[PDB]
């Protein structure tokens, strides 16, 4: 029984358990083993369910055809992203906010941007996250050697600042009790709570980062579901250009979850403590560690940033916000406290006194509905469950009538 | 100017000057500011130039049309890649070599595979690479914390074993001179040299990884260009499954360079010194730090692994193999030592008593042909130049009459 002499990466061993999502999918592969005929409805992973609009798919199909012509054939392409696409993103999403074409970095998706940022920052930085938050920030940090071990008494990795975002503080932390770090990851609208920060809130966030000499990594993945009058971008806060970057994705807006495109914006005025432009480093990482987003997907996102493309996406965003209103109403009618739902395609449901893993297991077994337990998302966390609103209309109506049968 | 309080990642300051291909791209733009009317032919960056075979692009297109239907809409994940694709890759390139479906991890390409591997390994391993070798292994190693500083005397980074590969050893390390490392990056058919390890050399390498307790990262990106009767996979060497993983790309066979599809194979018996399965850590990385190759790229890759697919790839590999014989004929008829171009789309031309940067500057200046100086690939390296065989036939032909003009 042979073994090499290379030691496992000790940051891999720190990881408490497997990644939240494959584990949920694991738990559900198991349920369809126990019950091969169960009509399983999945509102677990925020996985878009509608076709991509024909305006996007034609662009992609035509790009594929053109690769078989001498004149349409491209090859390797700027790994920063096609220039017309960087421009279109700058203008569409950041026009009037001080961002140029050269500040946008197109990628194969935000999960990949996140880990690209993390290799760039290195393992000598400390980080803060919202609690609860999206598990890829915490997990990438452990992986990169930014942390200590996991403490099972608090449910926290050591050396990470966890910023409690609760129903009682509007899901915004009390920044007077948050310890300085190098990096602050901020998701708005938040996954899993659905909370979108206010102009005044983000104002404080910028001031805080500016006082502590921190970088904010702002995740606007969901910002197109905004209903309230709140910034969609951090760069709307004057002074964000000296302390902030933004990551986003086409997945939620265009349904590109299997299709794969995002970007990150690093402004010319984000500098490390020696004056070295942070953008200059991310560019160096992108050239050595990534090979550029797919040219078919880039033609895709290009067609998105057009009157028709934007119309198409508004429609699909409207469909999901309806599903979410339906989910909100069902749990409200059943007597539960539900947050989120206004500014994001998922709802955040309080089950007081119960473990969220237990709730998840109950709903799954009795209803054949997949949800996501809150403590998948950090210690603040327990016992909320995130219910996602990405399903066909019939599927959400039926999941909803299941939750109705189940609860009193 | 305002500056944050976070320090630059010291692994990025280690790096330097500033990635080779940008460096050549500059000198190419500089050159054209000098010769505005100049007909510049690029035999530089190894980049595919023929259209993707129709049978591929049709598959990719049809996939794109399908994302706009209820039936054929997808969504996320299985970031390991789709089952049928992993199956087809296992069967087609590793049939008979003990490799299961589950050992194959589909990625969006070989540069992103080295990223993910290097993060899985962590900052604490040491690495051996061939000298000259493809920059991505070296630069990614620096980025990850694996080296010390660059030494301008010898032109190498501290803490890397550079395994020299020269005319005098027929471009294979003399392994009894090679110090132990944790990882050995090994590319055959090699880039830049075009040299493909023999069955007896690869057996020597595995036996060396076995006694040193090392991991081989075998790079078969050019394996489909093999002409000599040499193993195309490391897994052809009995015992490789205990000490080797393999990394490949569709970029150089279907011209996927701008489309983006690769894979990495990790056998079941590859373990760390504590008995832990390397593949498991890899699966954890790909799950948390990547979101999968594109569904459209996967559909393309699947169309390749079919009789028509394979027929198409052979015809393109053949086109470029004919380009490369013409390059060899011409340098050889001109008196030089010319290496590779038998098992690879690269010729390795010896220009003794000159620096490769000057031969490059000379060729570029006086013929309007871009090459790649051998020194961009490491000290061993000096002074060859690499000539790529990817371009249109007329372009290769024209560059070749231009070489004759130029030489003695
Ligand atoms: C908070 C958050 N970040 C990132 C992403 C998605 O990124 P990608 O483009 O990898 O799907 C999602 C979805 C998300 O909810
Ligand atoms: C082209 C090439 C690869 C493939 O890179 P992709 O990211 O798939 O394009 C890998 N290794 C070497 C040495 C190469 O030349």
């Amino acid at each position: 029984e042979y073994k090499t002499k290379v030691s496992r990466n000790s940051n891999m061993s720190k990881l408490q358990a497997g990644y939240l999502f494959p584990e949920i999918a694991r738990r559900r592969s198991a349920h369809l083993l126990k019950y091969p005929d169960a009509q399983v409805i999945s509102l677990g992973i925020g996985d878009t369910t509608e076709p991509i609009p024909e305006v996007i798919t034609s662009a992609m199909a035509k790009k594929a055809h053109e690769l078989s012509t001498i004149e349409g054939y491209s090859g390797y392409g700027a790994e920063q992203g096609a220039k017309p696409l960087r421009a279109a993103i700058a203008k569409t999403f950041y026009g009037g906010l001080g961002i140029g074409d050269d500040d946008v970095f197109v990628s194969d998706g935000a999960k990949c941007d996140i880990s690209r940022l993390q290799v760039m920052f290195g393992s000598n930085v400390t980080i803060a996250v919202q609690d609860p938050s999206y598990p890829a920030y915490v997990d990438s940090s452990v992986i990169m050697g930014q942390t200590g071990q996991f403490n099972t008494d608090v449910q926290k990795y050591g050396n990470i600042e966890y910023m409690r975002c609760t129903p009682e503080n509007g899901f915004f932390p009390d920044l007077s009790t948050v310890g300085r770090t190098d990096i602050i990851f901020f998701c708005s609208p938040n996954n899993p709570t659905g909370a979108a920060a206010t102009r005044e809130q983000l104002t404080q966030l910028v001031e805080f980062a500016k006082k502590n000499g921190s970088i904010i990594v702002y995740d606007s993945a969901y910002a197109m579901y905004m209903s309230d009058d709140n910034p969609r971008s951090i760069f709307e806060i004057p002074g964000a250009e000296e302390v902030a970057m933004e990551t986003a994705s086409f997945s939620k807006y265009a349904g590109f979850t299997g299709v794969r495109l995002g970007w990150t914006v690093i402004p010319k005025k984000l500098l490390y403590s020696d004056g070295f432009p942070v953008a200059k480093d991310f560019n160096r990482i992108i050239c050595t560690c990534f090979n550029g987003a797919s040219n078919i997907s880039q033609a895709g996102a290009l067609a998105c940033l057009t009157p028709e493309g934007l119309e198409a996406m508004h429609k699909v965003i409207g469909f999901y916000k309806e599903n979410t209103n339906i989910i909100i109403d069902t749990f409200t009618s059943l007597g539960y406290d539900v947050y989120g739902g206004k500014n994001a395609p998922y709802v955040w449901v309080h089950f007081p006194n119960q473990s969220s893993w237990d709730v998840f297991a109950e709903i799954l077994e009795k209803t054949h509905v997949v949800t996501t337990p809150g403590s998948g998302f950090g210690p603040g966390g327990e016992g909320f469950v995130r219910v996602s609103a990405f399903g066909h209309r019939e599927n959400i109506l039926e999941a909803c009538r299941r939750f109705k049968q189940l609860y009193k």
